[PDB]
């Protein structure tokens, strides 16, 4: 069969767990989730302009009622709920939310003459949406600035649904970011790019269904809306630690926090409204310290240190802690106590970590021996919703001692498809390991399952009895997940081992914002080494418009470029505007047009620049995850 | 049998592949070892003040003739003779060089009144012995200046051999370094030491004896001499890009390239004699992205265009290049050459690996797939010897993707230790797993075989007939093995495999430059999380002679410390020079002694220090790898 099954004996017995180990009687979030509601629209239905859906809620409608479903860990079913709570609320004086609207949240400030908003969702229309609800329940203001508290498109993606360019360029609407942003915004999404995106299809559970055997929420929201990515560059940065501004009469104070969850952050304290905005550093929930789409490890220890900094400047005299995903938190106590569990909480599982390496244990083994204490473990707001105990474990592990277990038995391994056939002799066969598989599935061991299972299934990709095994274990684990990206890539991959893989398959802003340097850096990444061998070119690559200069040196089957260096020796020069260039890589404009309008100039060997862009290759999306390349 | 066995006809169907494939009549680097040789003491015997000795090189004897060993991978066996060429040479005019006294190189430059030198080994010792050399056969000068070229022990280490601290305080010598320096001196090694050092017992092999079935080759050197590690602060630091000097009438151009082989690091060039020190940038070798032992994984990335930068600079007009490890090239073509494969070979791993990853392939797999290009493969300055190609591919990978594969088969595994088990029994028990494994042995199918036994050594460790199979596998990828920390694991591992894991068992300097922010982080990574839970306990800690005062709370089983925070809340208020607390961690005193001499104060509750102290743990060294924790 493939159809999702339901819950097994032991999937049901693990459920029943998780209400005896947590906290349910703890109910104080629901509260605070539907505190200062003023507007929760009947509906959700936002489009795009191009007739697509770009957000939704109704699909979410079987979570309603607050039954609990066998095929979700109670725990992830308390937040999914709890992400339900969406519509317009007030968080102190002047100070609202737009929440459901997309994975983050939107808040506006009431200036004197107009809003400051921090964040601008996923998507144009989502911003738009949450703005035209804010107008009607509060009356139409301008909006006069916008902050990005951090550069991750989930906060400036919806920018141009708030604001067009002719506004920044008039000096109508400022833009505030912390330093760093536009490197940051960019740079972590592109060398790596079509991996990362085939990957997040399984965290996100693009191909499921919204139901209670598919994708039922994504931790620090509902999931993310689908539409265009906008961006538009800050006009101001703070620096250094952070700053005071008054903006519109408003007093602000921004703390940089910069290397935590994003490489460009910054949290935000109100002194009249004694408000504070943790941007996406303590959100409801367990944070990455990994992203298991692919990522950079991020520094735990800096995170911890940053939020005990907030604690001693602000925590103090807080009397309201919010954030940029999910609900927020009243009372000056129960705001610092929060800060304290959650800087405990990314130092303990760094330290903790790192303990246990020190006395042998290795990333193959820490997230079985690594558990928090009591009392960071019965805190809703630490759960491994997003982040998991686990895969941050093993990821601390991974930045100081990196992939290496240091057993050299694993120092030369095998590619999984050419050992896989081998195991299964081992096992005696096919028919002999699903045997002795299927009897270790009857007593609910699906952790042991999916390893044995995924080597019959790489040395026979297409054993369906295999495959059907294989996904029905996965499931199971989906099931019993705590965290909604376990969960949506156990049921991403059990649905590719029943179905198959998908055989029927901008941003102008986010081109316009990546460096020229990465942008070659990136080309690189996609060059034909077999195309390449033997070659050897070299080109003064000049862009008049943001008078920066490069080399481009073709040699020894690798792409190099080099900023601000020109050579007498280079066999071509081109002359490019960097916007045309854009243009040029986005096929809004020809080579050719380019050319004939001056706007592409050529000295030397005129041939040069096309027999490079020649070498490079292309990657498909849908690449094989649960079997070997097809 | 616990002896080493001979090289099996597959490991000598693999050397002589090797001599296939590898441009063995390129014989210039033997020409290029011999050339300017002053002096080669005919023995080197090296002994530290305690009586033990540093260094070693009679131990080598083996490899002077020449004569290919099968249990030796033929190119290693090469380097492993490059690097026996010790003694004293002339570079260019008036810059000489002492090769082979320790890991690293020690460099001579002939100032106006006496010597400024770069880098001074890795132990006071043998920095004395390479001086005494050099004044033996040029008489003696006056050290002026010392030089460190980046952060590294094998090269600040011996510098208490050249200098002392009364010198640097009179103004008498100098001590020059790349910014941030003290920094990366320490920081990279504290956190996770203990797991590092004893993880570097296998990549150094310091368990086996030298000989054709032992240690051989470090690849950057022999080997590390071992004795007290010193480190002086620089008095003068390289800031930004670089900085052009004149030191002792000679003129110093220092180019910084952070963040390559060392977070802190700088090439230097030499315009009077057209000479071009390439720091640790540019060896003869390729090297690690990623150190075996465990570490951060470094950037090829910017390692590739600092490269590139020092080329269009200096390459240009270089006339002998130069390095902290190896011999050196001499010859414009030739220096430009070696520049431009050393950029390309850390591009091309950085972007072929990327170019791959973004086609699906794994972590799992794409050392597997990754193949430089001829014109890369066919130099010896290229091969891996120190780095690998296949542990840098998946470096790589792990840098911007992670540890995860993406196939959630393998995102929550169970430790080898628990699914061991299964595996045999699902082989058929352990006589049958061996019956099977040994026929594979028989076949030369070693990787294979390191992975299957491994699971039944796991299982069950006390099977001698299983560890010794496991070892007799091992040693032979040992013996195939070109990278001299691979061939170092796999036979330190067959040697723990056979004998068991060792049963019978400063640096003032080190501690003196750690941040003491790192130190209290290192204290964290102590505690014992089961004596600290349920404990909460706030310490102001001031610092007089460093001017810094510390805020450090315990909580949640968790330590925090906060720089340049005090509390009017802490339990307790202590006051210590760093000096003194250094003084209490490496017990050169004791805390009742600092207390009578008025050297460490306190008020509040004076026992919270004191219960905090009583928590922390500390880690064993000798913890298991090749077998679970006994
Ligand atoms: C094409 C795969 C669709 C999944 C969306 C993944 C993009 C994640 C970016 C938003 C989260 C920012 O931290
Ligand atoms: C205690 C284990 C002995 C092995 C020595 C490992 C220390 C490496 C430091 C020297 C290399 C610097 O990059
Ligand atoms: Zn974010
Ligand atoms: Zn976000
Ligand atoms: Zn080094
Ligand atoms: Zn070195």
């Amino acid at each position: 069969t493939t159809a999702p099954k339901p819950p097994s004996a032991f999937t049901v017995e693990a459920q029943r767990r998780v209400e005896a180990e947590l906290p349910f009687a703890d109910r104080a979030d629901f509260e605070r989730a539907d505190r200062g509601l003023i507007r929760r629209p009947e509906r959700l239905l936002i489009r795009n302009p191009d007739g697509s859906v770009a957000w939704q809620l109704g699909g979410y409608d079987f979570l309603l009622d607050g039954k609990p479903r066998d095929s979700i860990n109670p725990s992830l079913q308390r937040q999914a709920l709890l992400n339900l709570k969406y519509g317009l609320f007030e968080v102190a004086e002047g100070i609202y939310q737009v929440r459901g609207f997309d994975l983050a949240n939107i808040t506006f400030i009431r200036g004197d003459s107009g809003w400051i908003v921090v964040d601008t969702l996923t998507t144009p229309a989502t911003a738009r949406a949450a703005y035209e609800l804010v107008s009607r329940e509060l009356g139409e203001r301008p909006i006069r600035t916008v902050i990005y508290s951090h550069a991750h498109a989930d906060h400036f993606g919806g920018v141009r649904g708030l604001v067009e360019p002719q506004q920044v360029a008039s000096g109508a609407v400022q833009i505030i970011a912390p330093a760093g942003f536009m490197e940051a915004a960019i740079k972590e999404n592109v060398l790596a790019g079509n991996a990362m995106m085939r990957r997040a299809t399984y965290q996100y559970g693009t191909q499921l269904p919204k139901g209670p055997q598919g994708q039922v929420d994504m931790a620090i929201g509902k999931g993310l809306a689908r539409g265009p990515l906008s961006l538009l560059a800050p006009t101001r940065l703070i620096e250094g630690e952070g700053e005071d501004l008054v903006l519109d009469g408003v007093p602000f104070t921004f703390q940089n926090t910069p290397g935590t969850e994003s490489p460009a952050e910054m949290n935000i304290w109100l002194p009249r409204q004694k408000a504070l905005l943790m941007a996406e550093n303590v959100v409801g929930t367990l944070h990455n310290l990994y992203t298991l789409r692919g990522a950079e490890v991020r520094d735990a220890l800096g995170w911890s240190k940053y939020i005990n900094q907030a604690l001693h400047r602000f925590g103090r005299q807080a009397e309201v802690m919010f954030a940029v995903h999910n609900w927020p938190r009243w009372g000056n106590a129960e705001i610092v106590e929060v800060l304290e569990k959650q800087r405990d909480l990314y130092g303990y599982l760094h330290d903790q970590t790192l303990h246990l390496a020190n006395q042998g244990v290795t990333i193959g083994q820490v997230h079985n021996r690594l558990r928090l204490p009591p009392s960071l473990d019965q805190e809703w707001y630490d759960r491994g919703y997003h982040g998991s105990v686990s895969h941050n474990a093993r990821a601390v592990l991974n930045r100081y001692l990196g992939y290496y277990d240091g057993n050299p038995a694993t120092l030369d391994p095998l590619s999984p498809e050419d050992s896989a056939g081998r195991y299964v002799e081992y096992m005696g066969g096919a028919e002999r390991l699903l045997e002795q598989a299927r009897a270790s599935y009857a007593r609910g061991e699906y952790r042991w399952v999916v390893e044995v299972v995924n080597r019959l299934v790489f040395a026979e990709p297409d054993n369906r009895a295999a495959r059907e095994l294989q996904a029905d274990a996965l499931e199971q684990l989906g099931y019993q997940a705590e965290n909604a990206g376990w969960r949506n890539s156990y049921l991403s991959a059990a649905y590719e081992l029943r179905h198959g893989v998908p055989r029927d398959q901008g941003s102008a802003d986010a081109l316009a914002a990546m460096d020229t340097g990465l942008l070659f850096d990136y080309l690189g990444v996609r060059l034909d080494a077999g195309a390449a061998e033997g070659k050897a070119l070299s080109i003064n690559l000049r862009l008049p418009d943001i008078g920066e200069n490069y080399l481009l040196e073709l040699k020894n089957s690798h792409l190099n470029n080099l900023r601000g260096v020109q050579s007498e020796d280079a066999g071509q020069t081109v002359s490019i505007d960097r916007a045309d260039l854009n243009r040029l890589l986005l096929k809004e404009v020809s080579a050719v047009r380019l050319v004939f309008e001056g706007k592409l100039k050529s000295s030397g060997n005129p041939l040069l620049l096309g027999q490079l862009f020649g070498m490079l290759g292309d990657f498909d999306f849908w690449f094989d995850i649960v079997t070997p390349a097809a």
